[PDB]
């Protein structure tokens, strides 16, 4: 449980612009809630789709006078759902956006990233100490293997800074909507992204230990030290491209 609802019509303007729903495109939203994103984008479209979690929600979004005719609602947790699938039965990559549940907003993230060139875009509100961890750089507290992976994924744009007095009820800590667009061109291309996941994962384990501690388990002295890598570095100090080459080195030896 725990759903705070967007009732800033002058806030909800603002991220619908920035989102710049058009005709023809496939967009998906997540936890619609009491529609106030899906009212102002709904009017701008001939369809939609959303996955609503909460039974009454999607029901009462099922007999709304003018988005009921334009809407496929799923019923359901978004990390069951088959974005794939969906963009494949649209015939283009989704436009995703709106406002996950905190229980499920970073899982949700890598599921989605997972499905590549299935999806466009996504604007997504969240809890701000999330946002700052996705757009994190090296030698900050924020950067943690949310942020390589999502870097690695996605170009990360911070959109829209959320105040909590523009939702019922107001949220303990701050929002922001961001904007993750897969990458086009790979900046760091990996053989493997599933040996990145796991480098960041038992590096990120051990935040303090130096990265000849916390994974000297995969890496000998050398080995890191021929990649340009100082074996004294935590795992902040160690840039997004420096975890792709260790990755490739992996998969490559
Ligand atoms: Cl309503
Ligand atoms: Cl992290």
């Amino acid at each position: 449980f725990g759903q705070n609802f967007l009732n800033d019509q002058f806030v909800i303007d603002s991220i619908v612009s920035a989102i710049n729903p058009q005709k023809g495109q496939a967009m998906v939203e997540i936890g619609p809630g009491l529609a106030a994103l899906t009212e102002p984008v709904g009017e701008r479209l001939d369809q939609l789709t959303v996955i609503e979690l909460d039974r009454d929600l999607a029901a009462r979004l099922q007999t709304h006078p003018f988005l009921g005719p334009k809407l496929t609602i799923y019923q359901q947790d978004a990390m069951t759902f088959n974005f794939g699938e969906l963009a494949e039965k649209m015939g283009q990559p989704l436009r995703v956006f709106g406002n996950p549940p905190y229980n499920i907003s970073t899982p949700l993230m890598f599921h989605l990233f997972s499905y590549t060139d299935a999806i466009a875009d996504m604007h997504f509100m969240l809890q701000k100490e999330v946002v700052n961890r996705l757009v994190a750089g090296p030698n900050s507290k924020a950067y943690g293997r949310l942020s390589v992976m999502a870097q690695y994924y996605c170009n990360v744009i911070p959109v829209l800074e959320v105040p909590p007095s523009a939702f019922t009820p107001p949220p303990k800590v701050d929002s922001a909507v961001v904007r993750l667009v897969p990458h086009a061109t790979m900046p760091h291309p990996v053989k493997d992204v599933r040996v990145l996941s796991r480098i960041t994962t038992e590096a990120f384990n051990q935040r303090r230990k130096t990265i000849r501690n916390s994974l000297g388990n995969l890496f000998s002295v050398e080995v890191l030290t021929g990649m340009g890598i100082d074996p004294a570095m935590r795992a902040e100090n160690i840039s997004v491209a420096q975890y792709c080459q260790m990755a490739n080195y992996l998969a490559e030896n």
